[PDB]
C-alpha cells in the first residue's frame, strides 16, 4: 500500500528540535536528530509512496525510518495513499487528520438525514453547516415568519425576506450554495407532546426550539420511545449552550440527572433572552460539529453525556454531566 | 427616575433559597427570606416606577426595599426606565444586562468604521455580524476570487458567486442585510510591509488575512506604529483562535512575548511547508469569527472588557480545551517600547 | 450603630482574674473588678446592641462601661453588627469569622479575594496545598502553570492528585479538583516549563504570583529580576529538607527583593555535589510551608492584616521547636532593584 | 562497608568557609581549608565506597580525611550504601530521603508504619489533613471515627471533600479519598459520637490516637483520662482561633498526660458567652497543626526522630512570627496518672 503526507503537516524549528503538524495533534520532538530524521521521512510521502521505496529514497538507516514513518502515521501525519483524491477537498483534510478515509465520512454524510427542529438562530447556522458538509438531506420544521430583528442572527434572511417562512427562505439560501443536496420543510409548531408524531424519523434532530419551557421534556421521551438521536442547542442569556447528544441505549438522557407565586410566574413570562449573535454561533458551530461527527464517525461527539456551555464575558467552558442514570424516570 | 425590571432576568426556586437572573449574571441566593423579598421587590418594577412608587406598592420592609432594590441594581436586573425607550432590538436586551445604556452603545457602533482584513470564511462570518449589528462603515479588503471549496465555511457566498472577487460579494450580500450602513472595498494583497500604508485607519482592523507567514507580524509593526487598534482572528487547523485584540498604550502587541541551518534539511521543511493547507472545519472557523465578533463589538460599544485583551485564545475542538497565550505588555518588546 | 459580639471569643478565670479572648488577641486581665466588669459589657452585645442601650442593661457605671466597651471594640471582640451578615450563602462562612477577628468586613475582605488573580507557578508539592487553600477561600481567578505529567511518587504531598491521575497533566487535574472544590471560581492553565529567563513572558500578570517551581536552583533568581522589571508581586514558598520555608513576599517599591542581602580543584567538586542535590521532601514540611505562604497571599489581597513574610524568608523547623526570619529587606547596592 | 554520599546534602561557600547541608543540619564551617577537604572527602562517596576505597581516590591527607569522614557521618550526609537499595520508583522515595537524613534505614522506618494502626477521632479540618498525611506515607491501616455529615461550609479546610459530597457521611468520603490516594493500606470507620465518658470504650485500641474531635469541651479531659486507664497513646491538635495547636503526644510513663500541669451571676454570663464560642478556622492555621501533628505520628511510629510535643502542647502564631510551647511535664500529684 502507498502512504501519503497529509497537506495539513506543518514543520518548525522549535526549542532542541522542532514542531511536527499543527492543532490539537501538534506534537513537540525536543531531540533535533530525530526531528530532522522525521523532516526526511516526511519528504519521501509528499507524492504517495510504498514503505520500502521511501526507505530507499530517504538514506538513513531502517530502525531510525521506522522509527519516523510509525511517529507519521500514529499521528496521521502520513496517511494511507487511498485516504487522497472536489467542492469538500476542505473537509477532507479534516477528516484525513484525525485518521479517517474522507470518502468514506462523506458517504456516510451524503446517505444521512437532519432535522432542523427550530429554524431562528441556531437553525440558520446549523443547517448551512450541514448543507456546505454535504448532509443528503436536510429537514426544515418551523411555524414562525421572518421578522427584522431576527436579522441580527439569522445570517441567511435578508431584509426583503422580512414577513416570509423561516423554513421557506432557509431552503431557498440552502440550495444556492449546495444544489446537490435535498431540502424539506414541515410548516409545524410543536404545541403538544402529540405533535412530534409529525416529526420524521432521521440520523439525528437539531433541537433548538424552546417554546414552551418544556418542549425539551416532550422530545426527549419521544426520542427515547422512538429510539432518535439527538442533540440540544441554545443559549441562556450570554452563555451559548450545546447538548446533551443522546444516543438510544448508549449515553444518558436529558432526564438522567403562595402569593409569591403569581410574582415568580409573572416574572418568568415576560423572559426575552439578552443575547448576541456571537453567542448564538459559537452554540450553533459546535452543535453542527458534534452532529458532523456523530454522522460522520471519525471522532467522539464533544456533548455525548454533557451539557456543555461557553461563556462570552469569561474566558471558560464548562460541562453538566449529563451521563446515564440507571434510576432515570424516562430512559431504563 | 424610574426603573424597569429587565426581560432578560428570571428566577428560580433552588436549593434553600433561589436563583436571580440568567446567564453570567446568574446568583443564587441561599436565604429563602431574602430571595422572597427579592423577586418581591422584582415584581414591583415590572412597570417603569421610581423607588417611591414600587416601593408604594410593595407589602415589605423600606430596610428590606433598599437592599434588594440595590441588589438588583447592581446586578443590572433593574435599570434607568429611559434605558428601554428597533431592528436592534435584541442587541439592546444584551447591553441593558451590561449595565450600559443601548442607545449610547448602538450610536458608537453607528459612528464607527472597521477594516476587514481578509475577506474569507472569518472575514466572512465577522463582516456579518457586525454589519447587522449596525457598525456604520465597513470596509472590505482582499484580491482573491471565490472558489468552490469556499463554500464550507464562508457563508455569504453561493454557488453561482464562484469567480467573483470575494469583496463585492460580501458587500452585495451585506447591504441585502442592512442597507442602513456604508460598505466600500479595497481590492489590495498585502505583498510586503510597505503595503499597509494603502489600509485605511479605522476604528479597528479585524486581520485574519494570514499570508505569508509573517503578515500579522507586519500588521502589529504597523499598527503599534499607526496607533491603529487591531484583532487577530484564524485557526490552526482544529483549533480556533482569537486575539490579541490591540489597543495603543493599553494593551501588549503580537510581539511582546517574541528553516533549518542545514541546508538539505532547510530545503524539505520549506516544500513540506509550501504544501501546508490547514486542516478545519466550518465549526473552528465560525467560532473564532464569532467570538472575534464579540470582541470587536465590545470594545468599539464599550460596556463589557472585550475577551482578548493582552490574549491569544486557542478553542480546541476534539476536546473541552480553552487555554490563554500572554500577550500582555513587555517593558523590553522590540516593537511596542516606544 | 448596632455593635456585636464575635462568636470567636472565649471567656476564662485565670490567675487572680481572667483572659478575654481566645489566640494572638488573648489577655490576661488580673484585675478582677475590670475582668468581670468586661464580660458584663461583653453580655449586653451577645445579640445586637447600640452603645446606649447597653450602657442601660449593664449593671455597671458609664466611666467604666466606656472603658469596657472601648477595650471589646478596639480588640475587635465586638464589632459593628453588618459585619454579622448572617443570611450570607454561605460557601465562605466559616472564613468570615477569621475577618472579623482582625477588625474587617468580611463580605468587603471577600469581594478583594472574588476580583483578585494568582499564578501558581508549580504545581507540585506547595501548588497543591496554595491552589485548593485558595480556590475555597475564594480567589476568583487562578492560573496554573506548569509542564508536567504526575507520577506516584508524587502522592506523599500533592494532595489533589490519586492513584487514578499518574500520567496525567499536574495543571489539568488541578483544575479539575479546584472545580469540584468551588465551582464559583475560574480555573485556567498554562502548559509551561521555565527554560530560560525568556519564557518568564509567558507567565501572565496577576494580584501576585506564587513560586515555588525550582529548576534549574537559580529559576528563582530569574522570577526575581523579571518581577522587579515587571512590577509583579510574588511570594515563594518550598524548604530545606526538613525546614519549611516562605517568603519573601515581594511588593514592588515596598520590600528589598530576592537579590537585596545576598580556586580550581573544589569548582568542579562543588558543582558536581549540587547537580546530584534532591531534597528530602515530608508531607508535613511542605503542608507548613504551603500553608503560611497561602496565609500571606489571603492577607496580601484581603488586606485585613500584614503578611509575615513582607522582606523576610522564614523558615519552620520540623526537628526542633524553632522558627527563625532572615531579613530581606531593601539595598541601594543591589544589582537587581538598587 | 560502603558509605555513601546523602542526596540531600548540598553545600555553598559563604564567608570565610563554607556550608555543609541543608535544614536542621546546615553547618557553617569558617576555615576555607577544613571546609574544602570537607567537600573533597564528600565527593569521594559520590559512589558508594568503603572507608579505604573512598581515601585512595582522595588528595588529601588521611588525618583530614578521617576526621571529614567522621564529620559526615555523624551528620548523616553520609550514610550506609544499603540505605541507599531501594528503587526510585518505590511509592515512598521521597519520605526515604527524608528517613536517611535523620539517619535511620528508610525500608525499616516503612515497615514501622505499613504495621501501625492509628484511629482518627475526629474527621473534620484536623482529620482530613492528618489522615492523608499519614495514608499516603503508609501507615497500614487507618480507623475512621465520626457522625456527621459534609456541609457546604465545610469546604473551606476540609481538603478531601467537594462540593458533590455534601449530605455524605465525613468518614465514607474520607475512605473513598484515602483509598483513591494509597490503595496499598486498610481503612475502616466507625460512625460514633463520643456523648460520654463511657463512649470511648467503642474506640478501638491502637498505635495512637489522633484526637481533634472538640465537643464537649471537656472532650479532651475524657479522651484523657481514658487513654491513661487503658494505657492508649494520643495526640491531640487543633487551634484557638489564629493559632495552630498541636500536642501532648502522651505516652503511658513516658509523658505527662492533659490534666498534670492543669457570686451565680457573673457565673452565668460567663457561662452563656463561652456557650456560644465558635473557633475563628482559616486553613492556613488548621493544615499548619494537622501537618505538625501527623509528622509527630510519623516519628512516634518510625522512631528514627523524637516528635516535638512530648511533654508539651505547641502553639504556632499566624499573625506574628512566634512558636511556643507549654509544658505538659509528668507530675506526680496528677489525679488522673500519679
Ligand atoms: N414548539 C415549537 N415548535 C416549532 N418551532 C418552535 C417551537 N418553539 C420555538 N420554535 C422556533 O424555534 C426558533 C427559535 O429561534 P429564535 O428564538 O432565535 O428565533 P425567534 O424566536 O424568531 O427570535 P426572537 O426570540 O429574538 O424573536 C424560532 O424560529 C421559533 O419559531
Ligand atoms: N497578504 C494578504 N493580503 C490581503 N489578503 C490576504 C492576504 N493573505 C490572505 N488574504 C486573504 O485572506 C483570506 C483568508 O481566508 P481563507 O484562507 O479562509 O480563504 P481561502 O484562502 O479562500 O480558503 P483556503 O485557504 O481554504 O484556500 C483569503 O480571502 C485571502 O485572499
Ligand atoms: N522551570 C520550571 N518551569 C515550570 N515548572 C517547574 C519548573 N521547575 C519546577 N517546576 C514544577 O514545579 C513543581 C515542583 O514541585 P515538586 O518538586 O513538589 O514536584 P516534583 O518535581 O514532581 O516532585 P519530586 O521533586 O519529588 O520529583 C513540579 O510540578 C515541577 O514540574
Ligand atoms: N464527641 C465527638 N465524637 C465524635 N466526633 C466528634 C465529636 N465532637 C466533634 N466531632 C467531630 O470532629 C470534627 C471536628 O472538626 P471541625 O470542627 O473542623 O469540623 P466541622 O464541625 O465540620 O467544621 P466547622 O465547625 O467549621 O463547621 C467534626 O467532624 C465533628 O463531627
Ligand atoms: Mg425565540
Ligand atoms: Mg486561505
Ligand atoms: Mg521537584
Ligand atoms: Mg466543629
Ligand atoms: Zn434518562
Ligand atoms: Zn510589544
Ligand atoms: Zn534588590
Ligand atoms: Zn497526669
Amino acid at each position: 500500500m502507498d502512504y501519503i503526507l497529509g497537506r495539513y503537516v506543518k514543520i518548525a524549528r522549535y526549542g532542541s528540535g522542532g514542531l511536527v503538524g499543527g492543532g490539537g495533534k501538534e506534537q513537540y520532538v525536543e531531540n533535533l536528530v530525530l526531528w530532522e530524521n522525521i523532516i526526511k521521512t516526511a519528504y519521501c510521502f509528499i507524492t504517495p509512496s510504498s514503505y520500502t521505496a521511501a526507505l530507499e529514497t530517504a538514506n538513513i538507516p531502517e530502525k531510525d525510518f521506522s522509527n519516523c514513518f510509525r511517529f507519521l502515521k500514529e499521528n496521521f501525519f502520513i496517511i494511507p495513499g487511498e485516504y487522497n483524491n472536489n467542492r469538500y477537498s476542505r473537509n477532507f483534510l479534516h477528516y484525513q487528520s484525525y485518521g479517517a478515509n474522507p470518502v468514506l465520512v462523506q458517504d456516510k454524510l451524503k446517505n444521512a438525514k437532519v432535522v432542523i427542529l427550530g429554524c431562528g438562530g441556531i437553525g440558520n447556522h446549523v443547517s448551512v453547516i450541514l448543507a456546505t458538509s454535504g448532509i443528503g438531506e436536510i429537514i426544515l420544521i418551523d411555524n414562525d415568519q421572518i421578522e427584522n430583528t431576527n436579522l441580527t442572527r439569522q445570517v441567511l434572511f435578508s431584509e426583503d425576506d422580512v414577513g416570509k417562512n423561516k423554513t421557506e427562505v432557509i431552503k431557498r439560501e440552502l440550495l444556492k450554495r449546495n444544489s446537490e443536496i435535498s431540502v424539506s420543510e414541515i410548516a409545524l409548531n410543536i404545541n403538544d407532546y402529540t405533535d412530534l408524531h409529525k416529526v420524521p424519523e432521521a440520523d439525528i434532530w437539531v433541537v433548538s426550539a424552546d417554546h414552551p419551557f418544556n418542549l425539551i421534556n416532550w422530545v426527549n421521551k419521544y426520542c427515547v420511545r422512538a429510539n432518535q438521536p439527538y442533540i440540544n442547542a441554545g443559549y441562556v442569556n450570554d452563555i451559548a449552550v450545546f447538548g446533551p447528544l443522546y444516543v438510544p441505549g448508549k449515553t444518558g438522557c436529558y432526564e438522567c440527572q403562595e402569593n409569591i407565586d403569581h410574582k415568580i410566574k409573572l416574572i418568568n413570562s415576560r423572559f426575552k433572552p439578552a443575547t448576541f449573535a456571537p453567542v448564538n454561533n459559537v452554540a450553533a458551530a459546535l452543535c453542527a460539529a458534534d452532529v458532523i461527527k456523530f454522522i460522520g464517525k471519525y471522532s467522539e461527539p464533544l456533548s455525548l453525556n454533557k451539557r456543555i456551555g461557553i461563556w462570552s464575558d469569561e474566558i471558560k467552558i464548562h460541562s453538566q454531566n449529563m451521563g446515564r442514570s440507571p434510576v432515570c424516570s424516562v430512559c431504563g
